[PDB]
């Protein structure tokens, strides 16, 4: 029948999309390797999420639930597989979470047949987004995310003013999630991320109160409340992290220190511009900066530049294999998910040996002239 | 001569552009079919609008009047042809109206040799735009449009603050236009559209006072003044119509009710984002909502994402043929005109059977899980 | 596992290929419409024809039986579907027959899981090819094909000399084939095709007699046969002749059996000429009378189709060939033609358009001067009109 | 109406094709510059040559007279324009001649509305082709071409054997052609070309005698003719010879008539060799003396041009051929060459560059060892320089 | 200056071409992996082979010595690098040999600055081609190649008749070549290749005897030679035979010398058949016994590789040819094959995969019926599995 043929073609085209082999982009900077194709797009969502496949109730075979974007994904290595905790945004403008898995980390990502069922906390949330997964030493996988609600204090007619809390959920199988109480805090918090080890016998969170990225020790993750907050990485005038910054995924432990991936924001004539940057902190004291490479680590290139919210890169997930290979999962323009690959050694090299920002054009020129001089002497 | 050869090539290239066959995009969602090429672009404007073709006064053969964009077009089926009432924006940044016609509705649109001569109302307007055509049962074709003027109340140096009225013109041939008085109203009005039937023996307008899309009965279209205004379709926090919405073309009458096409706006880091959405109202009471499919009906895809004002779809025109075929004319990024095709039956199906927005991530997930469950049971 | 993933990808990519929607080429001549993609290629053969899918016996997952080409296909409308009787050439250089079916006639052709099992006649054949299907009024589907054998009577070291007979098989399900005796004949025969109606109560074959080398072979012939189960040509009449400096100079041959129209029998054939690059094969058409199928009533000049674009290149370049087409009740015609002995294409038209083409394309006057006069006549008419 | 819209689209698309600006290919060898597009293809022939534009007689708007190829064109600068004398091959396999003109020489070639009306000589010809135009000092434009006829003296069934004469026509407007008697000759003649100056007060032809098969045919010949209106070759001298294992091994032939330069006559020819795929045709150049046009003074080794890219493929693949070029007063040269007997291309150079190429491309020493020594000499010079 | 800028651009573009990273083609058959780009083309030859870079003597900066093709390359692993012994064909139609080296085997092949200087044997040769390199256990690298000469004993005008001997040269640095006497033989010999081990204390050659025309030539032969410095074939045994209606019907010939594996000698050859477009060349494999290298132990049916895509087209289209491959210690195999006598490609595999292919690709049963039965067996196994 024509209908059954149409369904068979939808499924077949979908498998071909899902199984497509990714290829590295051979032109790069020696730090990260980009890939030809996104790892996830709205089109990667299962056909059976979008279409009613029953001819009796959907004779025209049209989509019943539109999917708009797959972005800002958390990430975890799980029972030998590479997993993203994807922020999926429907056509209805709500986001929800969904696990997608790949055998190799760069392609053949496929969503689990059901998305994430996330219980509400005492106060229901309208939107949930940007989950950071932490396999904590206490044996739980924590997902720390943004829980957004309409701002009650807003003037009538204002349907846009919003408040956000740090939502805290934990799981041991990524299917059954226990919702702990929202992070209690005096200042509003976004980009909250759980450090994977106890520090002074306490849970440690990366925070962004709304100075920069902060550090807060928490006695009880099941009754989490920020008290003291220490700033780790600061905003600076005329850098890539001028207006805002925020921690991405939780940092990777290396013998040289904690390796961090964050985003920085500035304002330009086209709106806000988001890029990724890195920093390192000490193993002895994770609050202490030990590497501050100047500038951005990654910025939108090519197709990445354009989407629902253009001029944005964002990452809240990466995976480092035992052999040192690193898979960085980053969204572009709040629309799609990409992967970039590197190694711990290369990322540490980049962090340690990219000159620090001297904070002015003159300083930048002197750093550059020093490198040129060395190279010309070599090339002679 | 070299000049005459150059003119002959301009005309020949233009005819080739105008006559190019459009092709449907085979990948779609079963609701609407997109097409490979725009139906109109600035390059579609006649060569003789842009160039002085006289070698004596234009020996270099350069454009004398630049055309920048062809957007936000009204639409009407006219004496067997498919017509757009195009908003054409010159390089001089002013818009004017111009009729363009096609024999088939998807390609070979060609502008009438002269654009629209639109008489001013008592107070002259600086810009005119976004005309909605209504073949009213009173025998007139009405064009309801935006008439924009500089805001007199603005502080010195402010050359941007503007006011807008709803301009009202009518015609029986789309060449000779009678300008009626601007809509009188206490609140500023935009996206005003004439309903094609009398209601309670009165003219009925779709309005957007500046809550949502409104309905206003008007005794006399030649002395039009809004009194009572009823809200039909509301803005909602965290939907595609959060900050603004507005009626597109006048709705299509179907046996199931009035079929509406509108736009919804939200704000993001890149500015305002415009998408299209649909709703239905009752035949018995056109003020009563009877279908509210969740989310967007169409959003910018591919080339649509980029233009003078990126991240925008806008429609103020569509045509439904007697056989049920629907031609939807939508602009992308305030730059070019596109066509999408569907049918009344498919659009009604989409409106009735796309689940309503439950207004939260949890609700969205439950709706989705219900569909997944049905499909997996089927596919077993 | 990695192996199971590899198999899954092979199958998925294969389904994506098989299901790809064809699109017409909008640039055409108003007679036929070409399509963007071939309807069949070697890559369309099932994955399970080429690979051993068992990890134990094929751990590297390589092809065990290479497929080289899908060409020269017969065709028939069958229980509501569009069927090709494909000549499939393996990497081993042998051809065999295989049914492939489509719901619409222009795409989504899929091979039946098993190819054709064709019993040998008394003398075994080395290669079999180019089957023409005829749903004859006697209730059988006949396939008439070429059965080729090495010429044992060859100089030592000559492993190329061959002979060929017209093989005759019949079936009612396209799975179980009965092999009748090879056509008996004094000349070598090729491109033999069964006419679908009895004529004077006899079976009628289109023939192409030739000495080996065409030699004295005059063209496409007509032979009445008393008994298809003991077929032997006696008298044969030439219906469509070769001509110097036409597209059918060196050889010609009937393609599929002709289509009956109210205006006469509509024929599709191929014509051959020699050039510096070898032999060049194009398609051409002609019509014969309903009253007397041996009588030519339409001879449009020149070729009907010739290799265009990708068609020009393959194992045997500069060749178009057809031995199958389907005409639906509504007049729509699907022409299945191979290019360069490598792949199968479809072209579409209608009976009315093909008849128009045959009747109104001027006949060949056989010289440059004659060609120029015909052309000048048309130019003169057009220029007056365009005035 | 739908029909009128279809006609309008045919005409508009045709004008867009005709007016397309050509672009040079920036990758080259410094001798010639190739161009992105052909200057003529079958699709360049007027819409009103191919379609009947009258709805009453062609309601489906199909082509009535198919055009297959535009090739082997003569050329002449004419009243300020660049003209090709095109060999146009119809779908009917006959060739005829047609003038096409361009304002600039690299694009916007358009056929004159009518093709060439060429009167027959006393014995009618079946095919006519490959015309070389010579604006002779006697005030006439001559076209010397090949007139081909079937060889009546052929075995039965042989419809391919042909004979050919050198046809001679002259004109002063390229519309009204007077047909002189075919060249009388003891050997078959092909690629005959008229030298543009009297030599010893006689007409001089470039010739290419051959037994049929070239056979004893030594190469490109020179024959003095007393009276062009009663042309008969008596004595002929060979000017440019075939050589084993060069690009002109099996056959060669003059292309257009040579260009006079202060250094001598600049010649463009083609050379043929046989390979596994058939005959391979490339272009080559040579120069002869002003004092004695029979005397070779430059013989650059190897080919001047060979098929590149799209040129490699057509009705007769692996062929380049030229019988026309134009040199402007400023020294710019437009070379019109066909590829694969299918389409026409242009390549540009200058007289100085072409003379440079002929004089300084080392002569063929006729062996691998000799080729290596020439190459090692150049490498040695370059490496010293690059030091 | 403009000239110096032009030279700089030539050199820079050349380096960009030479350094381009090759990429594997992900669509394959699991046996061999093809690559997106050729490893060598005529454009890969050094800029200083083709252009005179001196402004004083080449002010227009044109090529003085055109390069036409890079084909049929021998190959050897050499001091850690991957080397091709390339047959380079000039525009002058002569071939000569030239070493090109790569660090990785799939890209960045660069010609040595000078090509090969090969001394003549007592009788000079006109063309030399197709060298197979053998690192023999006697400590020499031998190159066995074809040395071609005009057949002086030809009808007048015949400049195409040729004879060819097997040329024998040896070297220890690939720069200084000693030319031994041409192989003495009663039949013409071509595709002669040196086996890398003594057999019964003698040198062993793969041979391909033929009357001219292959004629009585049975296939690929084996000849024991007492003294490589005075090589003469006495008795020769045929190892791999031609067969009617296979890919090696008309001709066959050994490619590079075989690879020793624990399972036997792994052979790569080419096979030829005739078709309407001329001769068609494909690659095939076979294996012989370690105990007795004359004894066939594996004969996979059909072709190993045939022209795909861009490979189909060149100076001599429809040809694949290989006379070189390299197997690394880890089992990785680099197969260097020419397409269409025009360009060089690489394909990769492993010894295990190639052995798997040879052992488990079913043998040719030599008929359509036999091919169908083999295929039906595999289909039946697969369908059971897929259940
Ligand atoms: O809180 P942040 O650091 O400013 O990030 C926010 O903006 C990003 C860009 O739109 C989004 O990608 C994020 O989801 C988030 O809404
Ligand atoms: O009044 P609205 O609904 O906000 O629409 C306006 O913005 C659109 C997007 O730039 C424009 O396309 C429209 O022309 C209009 O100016
Ligand atoms: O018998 P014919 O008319 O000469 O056709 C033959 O040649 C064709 C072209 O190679 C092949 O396609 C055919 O299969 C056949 O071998
Ligand atoms: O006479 P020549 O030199 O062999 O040239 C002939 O062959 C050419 C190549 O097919 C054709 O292009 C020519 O028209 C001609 O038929
Ligand atoms: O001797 P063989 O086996 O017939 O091979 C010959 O033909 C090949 C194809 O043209 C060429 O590639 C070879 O160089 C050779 O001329």
């Amino acid at each position: 029948s024509l209908f059954n043929d149409k369904v068979a073609k939808l499924l077949a085209g979908h498998e071909a999309l899902l199984m497509r082999k990714n290829e590295p982009v051979e032109e790069g900077n020696g730090v990260i390797t980009r890939y030809r194709y996104p790892v996830l797009t709205a089109a990667h969502t299962p056909v059976f999420w979008r279409y009613d496949l029953n001819e009796e109730t959907n004779p025209f075979l049209m989509e019943r639930i539109g999917m708009n974007a797959t972005l800002n994904a958390g990430a975890i290595k799980w029972d030998g597989k590479y997993l993203m905790l994807v922020r999926v945004e429907g056509a209805d403008r709500k986001s929800f979470f969904a696990v997608a898995e790949s055998p190799n980390g760069i392609d053949n990502f496929r969503f689990w047949e059901y998305p994430v069922t996330l219980p509400e906390d005492v106060v229901p949330a309208t939107n949930v987004y940007d989950m950071r997964l932490t396999a904590h030493e206490d044996g739980w996988i924590y997902g720390i995310f943004c829980a957004e609600r309409h701002d009650d204090n807003a003037p009538i007619g204002d349907l846009s003013s919003a408040t956000a809390t740090a939502g805290i959920a934990r799981t041991k199988d990524l299917k059954n999630w226990e919702r702990l109480p929202d992070l209690k805090t005096k200042s509003q918090q976004r980009n909250v991320v759980l450090h994977p080890e106890f520090v002074d016998g306490k849970y440690a969170l990366y925070t962004r109160p709304q100075g920069g990225i902060g550090w807060a020790l928490i006695d009880d993750i099941t009754h989490a409340e920020v008290g003291e907050e220490k700033i780790i990485d600061k905003r600076y005038y005329h850098t890539i992290k001028e207006v805002k910054n925020g921690e991405g995924p939780h940092p990777i432990k290396t013998p040289q220190g904690w390796l961090h991936l964050a985003h920085g924001v500035r304002n330009c004539a086209a709106g806000l511009r988001y890029v990724l940057y890195m920093y390192m902190t000490s193993l002895d004291d994770p609050t202490r900066l030990i590497a501050s490479p100047a500038g951005y680590f990654m910025a939108p290139v090519g197709e990445e530049r354009i989407g629902d919210v253009s001029n944005v890169l964002f990452s809240n997930g990466w995976i480092a294999d035992d052999d040192g290979k690193v898979f960085i999962y980053y969204a572009s323009s709040d629309t799609r998910m990409h992967v970039a690959t590197s190694t711990i050694e290369r990322l540490v090299d980049y962090c340690l040996h990219t000159p620090q920002d001297g904070f002015s054009s003159s300083a930048s020129v002197e750093i550059l002239k020093n490198l040129i001089e060395r190279n010309l002497r070599l090339m002679k």
